[PDB]
């Protein structure tokens, strides 16, 4: 007779992870449904948008409110937790960079949708031109706050979003941020001592293409 967060999603990270990065660091327990391809086609028809992720969220008042909108669930949760920054500076700090990672995350999609032929030319194209530039700001941006931490000195949304996105580059185009882009490497490689549950989390994750 309480609270309860159910997640749906894919069996991927994709979308779907900040939200669960969030709740992990919050100390928030929740039901992570991750449901299959072959399932997802019977799931559709009865979810709003027919889409996900959809997070449900069983309030204290044990009425059920469906929220949709992956980074728009998160902000919510991240407001709630106080993860969204203490001061209007550190919520631009925050804004600043989920903008910019926005950009990295769809970049890097594009590249894990496009076929096997093709994937190679798109890999040097991003390392060549949009990768630098957008890396470029993200290592500016988190250098102005201290190389530790997007805003504050504690972990925000912010964090949580740089981090799945760079895992993103990591996998997608391996080595480029760890020759490149060293000071982004080394958050990605640090953040979890900021967040031991992330830790633990993180080892015992599934694997998942995406
Ligand atoms: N911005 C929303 C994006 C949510 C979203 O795209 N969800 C996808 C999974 S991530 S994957 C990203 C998504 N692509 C797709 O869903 C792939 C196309 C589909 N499977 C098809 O058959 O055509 C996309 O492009 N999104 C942004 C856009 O539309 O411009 C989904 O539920 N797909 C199931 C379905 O549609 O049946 C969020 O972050 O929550
Ligand atoms: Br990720
Ligand atoms: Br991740
Ligand atoms: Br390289
Ligand atoms: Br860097």
């Amino acid at each position: 007779d309480k609270q309860h967060f159910k997640l749906w999603y894919f069996q991927f990270r994709g979308r779907a992870e900040p939200i669960r990065l969030l709740l992990t660091c919050a100390g928030v327990k929740f039901e992570d449904y991750q449901f299959t391809m072959d399932q997802w086609p019977t799931i559709k028809p009865t979810l709003p948008g027919g889409r996900v992720p959809l997070l449900d969220v069983t309030g204290p008042d044990g009425k059920l409110r469906r929220y949709q909108e992956s980074m728009a669930i998160a902000r919510l949760l991240a407001r709630q937790f106080k993860m969204m920054g203490e001061t209007d500076e550190e919520y631009y700090l925050i804004e600043r960079i989920i903008g910019e990672c926005e950009d990295l995350y769809r970049e890097v999609y594009t590249i894990f949708r496009t076929p096997q032929g093709e994937k190679e030319a798109k890999i040097k194209e991003f390392k060549e031109n949009n990768g630098p530039t957008l890396l470029k700001l993200v290592s500016e941006s988190l250098e102005s706050s201290g190389g530790k931490h997007v805003a504050g000195n504690r972990i925000t949304l912010g964090d949580l979003f740089l981090f799945t996105t760079l895992t993103h580059v990591m996998e997608t185009v391996p080595g480029f941020l760890e020759q490149k882009f060293p000071k982004l490497h080394e958050f990605h490689k640090s953040l979890p001592t900021s967040c031991s549950r992330l830790s633990e989390y993180l080892k015992k994750r599934a694997k998942t293409p995406f």
